[PDB]
């Protein structure tokens, strides 16, 4: 079974958005997603958020994550969840909204399996203002410090 992942958002001069998006392997071949965010800016939401294709660099410049993770060439607007880009979490599941936002859902398209074409490990998540402006972003990293079948964490 594939390991859990997390994206940790930190507050800076650029953004007050902080919190986490957790990705945990679940039943029925899906991934459980847990969003817990605060400090979302006044009135420029709702906030689309997506898995992007490159890491956040040390500069924390969210532009450097480049485009959406879209291995199966999906579309931004769709009539069924699977037609969306794999990385388009908000399009499938709803935009972030409010000053604080907590939600849990299953996504059946992202993968925690590094041998999968839909693997999202090592990628990033960007949160946008409604007009598309990139507000904050975080790398998707390993959640637990200890792994292996003879270990504890
Ligand atoms: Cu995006």
């Amino acid at each position: 079974v594939s390991p859990s992942l997390i994206a940790k958002f930190e507050k800076t001069s650029k953004s007050n958005i902080e919190g986490t998006i957790k990705f945990t392997p679940a039943n029925n071949g899906t991934v459980s997603v847990s969003v817990d965010l605060k400090g979302l800016p006044s009135d420029i939401g709702p906030f689309p958020y997506h898995v992007h294709e490159k890491p956040v660099p040390a500069s924390k410049n969210c532009s450097a994550t480049e485009n959406h993770f879209n291995p199966y060439n999906g579309t931004v607007r769709a009539a069924t969840p699977a037609a969306h880009e794999v990385g388009d979490l908000a399009g499938k599941h709803g935009n972030i909204m409010g000053e604080s936002y907590k939600t849990e859902y299953d996504d059946s398209y992202i993968s925690l399996n590094e041998k999968s074409r839909s693997y999202i490990g090592g990628l990033s998540i960007v949160i946008h203002a409604n007009n598309g402006t990139r507000l904050n972003c975080a790398n998707i990293t390993l959640l637990d410090e200890g792994h292996g079948n003879a270990n504890t964490t």
